């Protein structure tokens, strides 16, 4: 398990009113994982939004980062309103821009609906990868290649609403390659290009979570991946979309 | 009408990274998301030399005054051999109206199959396009697919075409969410996201599948997939919108 090491790296060091440094964890590559850097960037934005939770976030992964060096996150105030907040986060290593993200926030409480969580057998039946347990429920490789899974963090989580959201985003990104990799026939190196999350309800990480995954489309080198996450109770947690690059 | 739309989408360049876009008369003097995000996408694109957008993410932050023009600043996020990325910030007198990020580039293809539908024949802006409404339901997901084509012939610039796709995909995606609510709630768009697939053919009708999968109180999600009449996927779309209590 590597949850303790993950949680540590997710505790960013503030070096300014709008500036943070995020420690990276060793990877064979050493390639920084999108989900990791976008989770850190989301925390960066969140900490500059006073007692407000993220309801959506859009992240572009622009350049591959060196996980042996830490990452500088600059936050920019796009909007600060009575109801909503908006942030820009730019992640850098030296002069290099690794990713840029936008995120939106509001203060929390009434017309509610969601997709119904698919019936599935209950779950009883790389540092960035090892912090969570997983049960891959069922598999198809022909597009849309639905490969839904059960997952939970391997360890106890502080029950920080904001930390939980970034961990949801964290995991939502790193597990979303496989449906696309499956649809292609596999054996192909890929790079994530962007990640998008819309938050619905608050995640319960003290139990298993259902992460429905698929790859609806691929326009050549670029494949789309789609995701919906549920609490074991069946409440929708987040809706997810991801675009990734496959070099010919 | 199309002529007025095309005119405003042709931005005036005032710098290497700066454009001014004219606005068209709108209800309550407020600018439609689709219009400003399409302008922003064109702003970014004109800073990407002979590259087409494959995706774009736009946040709508403050309502803009459609009686005054808009300043678009473009920022070079990355310029590589294969990919380009841009940030676009739209302002009215230092007020930030929207921000957008977009990505650009210069043998495995798959898509969802286009849904069976009656031919469109067998059946301001926003006024530049014709439309045929296939079916209506108000109970979630409230799928309301439609046929659309421009009311007029478009110049056949691949980049202009994409911005018009994004333009229309945004302004038509409110309805699923509004319907799902029962058609009472006044709304504002919060963000718009487009992933481009195949190149749009605006010389014929296009299939736009629309739905509203979820609503978490004041924030509703809307989802869309657009097809050429041939059944080729043009773009996938997601939109988040705010309904004030």
């Amino acid at each position: 398990s590597s949850l303790g090491d993950v949680l540590a790296t997710l505790e960013l060091e503030r070096v300014g009113q709008w500036r943070f440094v995020g420690q990276q964890l060793p990877a064979p590559a050493n390639h920084i994982l999108g989900g990791h850097i976008s989770a850190q960037a989301l925390l960066a934005a969140s900490r500059t939004a006073a007692g407000r939770e993220p309801h959506s976030v859009h992240t572009y992964f622009l350049r591959p980062g060196d996980s042996r060096q830490p990452v500088d996150f600059e936050v920019v105030d796009l909007q600060e309103g009575r109801t909503f907040s908006a942030r820009r986060v730019t992640a850098r290593q030296d002069d290099k821009i690794l990713m840029e993200a936008m995120s939106s926030f509001k203060v929390v409480n009434q017309v509610v609906y969601q997709p119904i969580m698919p019936e599935a057998p209950s779950p009883e039946s790389w540092a960035s990868l090892r912090w969570f347990e997983r049960r891959t429920i069922e598999t198809e490789t022909v597009p849309p290649a639905r490969v839904p899974m059960w997952w939970r963090p391997d360890g106890r989580v502080p029950d920080d609403p904001v930390l939980t959201a970034s961990l949801v985003a964290y995991m939502s990104a790193v597990t979303l390659t496989e449906p696309a990799f499956a649809a292609r026939g596999g054996v192909g190196a890929s790079a994530q290009r962007d990640h998008s999350v819309w938050f619905h309800g608050r995640a319960v990480l003290s139990d298993w979570l259902f992460y429905d995954r698929s790859s609806p489309s691929s326009a050549g080198s670029l494949a789309l991946a789609s995701g919906t996450m549920f609490n074991r109770t069946g409440e929708l947690v987040c809706t997810v979309k991801q675009e990734m690059y496959f070099p010919p």
